[PDB]
């Protein structure tokens, strides 16, 4: 029997099916629930018998998804929930229930793996960064927009900024001053992202020491990884935390 | 005989009335044409006999605004336009007509004043940065969201991000890790802004030399000026450029 795992975001839903402890045998990114069902439909031949997920969407939307999943596979989905502590890590928010569960599971997984102080940055649709002391105490974190959100707002929600995906991709071949809109926007936003990452490293050095472990996750982690040569890039970091939050078998 | 000057952005319209060559005697920030007309007719009437403006809004929106102004004041409004060259400065965009006029006028004004290599950063609704070589050749630039745009896109991204201005203002009293949503977002976004500024300073040092002049403008220049002690903060930089683009009397 295999396990279906999901990371439900506001814009995207990341899923994977694992064999054994954590061997992924299938997965993908869905921009919509219908797209998800379609994706899970083509891989409906896999012997899925368990399910766990983390979500930052409304409780109602998460329930609709859970019910939807329990209709595609013979499972009783486990859903991660807020907590003051998990796996030796203490939630650092004044109101523990306010901390995004995606941030929570990622930072818990990070400390669980490092057993040292660490900086955890998720470069996704939105960007999040959290710091955890060596003793497992979450210091708190930050939230800011990611490339996807910045591009969308400037490209459609402003009046004179227009360019397609092809020129958007070619624009990141250099970070020098742009001589066309796509270049100015893509490079500007990436420099903003890279600058934020450096600010985070500086903050981590001051509060955690220059010996802290650095964890990067999210689809845009590759865009900033050269900035921190020793950083651990872990695409499935949140799923590691999901396993700790929702143990199975 | 005074001059009414305006800078029409995508979210706000900044205006000022000047006496003589450039002495500002009145001004404000309007969120709409109506709010502008309100601001222009609420204070004691001034002898406005000329008007010039720069706009990055659509031509129809601009013509619409001009119609209002020409009815409110006995003037024939001058509207800035794209150019390959102005006041000894050469446009660096491959298609000169695609460069935002606000960016163009600000960078031209900067070089006009310095007659040296310049880094020009506007920290406003949106953030723009342009570099100009000592010989007046615009190298190109960048575009990113400003504090208001970052907050806005995050607000639109998730209903989980909602808080008062009071809470928002209190949150910026420190850049340490946030322990509440307001702190995480405001501090995260500010660190992204501050990080972008440092990336810009590094790019300028590399391409223009360590001795380049730095100009900061925009309402949020206050949030980052501590990073560049020797920077020249000029709130009305774009208007210096407007005077060059649209000379009067
Ligand atoms: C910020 C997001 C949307 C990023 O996925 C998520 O972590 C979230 O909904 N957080 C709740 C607000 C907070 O973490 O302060
Ligand atoms: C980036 C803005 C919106 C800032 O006001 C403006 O400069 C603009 O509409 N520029 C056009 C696109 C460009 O400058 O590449």
């Amino acid at each position: 029997s295999m396990i279906l795992e999901l990371d439900c975001g506001n814009s995207l839903i990341k899923w994977r099916v694992i064999e054994g402890a954590a061997r992924s045998v299938a997965g993908g990114l869905a921009e919509s629930d219908d797209a998800l069902v379609e994706q899970l439909t083509s891989q409906q031949a896999l012997p899925v018998r368990a399910c766990r997920l983390v979500s930052v969407r409304s409780e109602q939307e998460t329930s609709q998804l859970v019910a939807r999943l329990e209709q595609l596979f013979p499972v009783s989905a486990l859903v991660a929930s807020s907590g003051k502590q998990l796996a030796g890590v203490r939630n650092g928010y004044l109101d523990y229930q306010r901390l995004g569960l995606d941030r929570w599971l990622a930072l818990v997984a990070a400390h669980h793996l490092a057993k040292k102080a660490c900086l955890v940055i998720d470069l996704g649709t939105a960007v999040t960064s959290d710091l955890v002391a060596a003793d497992g105490v979450h210091l708190g974190g930050y939230i800011c927009p990611g490339m996807t959100l910045m591009r969308s707002q400037l490209r459609t929600h402003t009046r004179r900024i227009r360019y397609d995906d092809a020129e958007a991709r070619r624009a990141l071949a250099s970070l020098q001053p742009g001589q066309a809109t796509a270049e100015a926007v893509e490079r500007g936003c990436l420099l903003m992202l890279r600058g934020f990452v450096r600010e985070q490293y500086a903050m981590a050095c001051e509060l955690l020491g220059p010996d802290c472990e650095i964890f990067l996750t999210g689809g845009d982690a590759e865009l900033v990884r050269d900035e921190l040569a020793g950083a651990r890039i872990m695409p499935d970091l949140v799923f590691v935390g999901l396993a700790l939050a929702c143990p199975i078998e």
